[PDB]
């Protein structure tokens, strides 16, 4: 794998999203990633619909959390709508998948990172965006404005978010709080630092659609 990946750069990577006071962050990590492989498989990048998975993802709980597993399951099984056919709403409501037509891309299933260990999330970043979790509330990473975050922050994590990239010594993380947060939007997570959680427990929980 190289030294350096960014799928933005590969034109795989949509607007960077604001999810709102919603905790839907795990719909927005989950919708990145499959932007993303949609894009590597089909050579089109389409932006897809966070507020479908927050409504119908029923092993999640809308605003009150959800695990990105669940919504690339949901994405595997039935499909995802297209954003603007079924856009962010930023509160959960009744699914709608039925009501809106057939589904814009649907995967054939999901797979897990090995968790704890970096090379495997770097080996899949360097194939596709992923999505992984990351203890977002200390106030050092709401504060981040720029350059390799390295912290302060535990490994508590409760805020998913995608790897769409890294380098020698970071991960590129795009982030679902607006463009004005970060680097346009985006983190760059230190790597490397032999603590087996990686920064702020970035390799806790990681996943990634599959699509033949
Ligand atoms: C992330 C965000 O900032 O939007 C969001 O809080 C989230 O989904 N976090 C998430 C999580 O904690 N999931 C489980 C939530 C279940 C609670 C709801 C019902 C009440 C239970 N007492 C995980 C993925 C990131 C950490």
């Amino acid at each position: 794998i190289p030294e350096y990946v960014d799928w933005r750069q590969k034109g795989a990577v949509t607007p960077v999203k604001n999810q709102g006071s919603c905790g839907s962050c795990w719909a927005f990590s989950a919708v990145v990633t499959i932007e993303g492989i949609i894009k590597i498989r089909t050579g089109n990048l389409n932006e897809y619909s966070e507020q479908e998975l927050l409504d119908c993802d029923r092993r999640s709980y809308g605003c009150n959390g959800g695990y990105p597993w669940s919504a690339l399951q949901l994405v595997a099984q039935y499909g995802i709508h297209y954003r603007n056919t079924y856009p962010y709403e930023g509160v959960q409501r009744y699914c709608r998948s039925r009501e809106k037509g057939p589904y814009a891309a649907k995967t054939d299933g999901v797979r897990q990172v090995q968790p704890y260990n970096e090379g495997a999330l770097l080996y899949s970043i360097a194939n596709q965006p992923v999505s992984v979790v990351l203890e977002a509330a200390g106030k050092d990473f709401q504060l981040y404005r720029g350059g390799i975050f390295v912290g302060p922050c535990g490994n508590k994590v409760d805020h998913a978010v995608a790897a769409v990239g890294y380098g020698p010594n970071y991960i590129l993380i795009k982030n679902s709080w607006g463009t004005g947060w970060g680097e346009n939007g985006y983190i760059r997570i230190k790597r490397g630092t032999g603590n087996s959680y990686g920064v702020c427990g970035l390799y806790t929980s990681s996943f990634y659609p599959v699509k033949n």
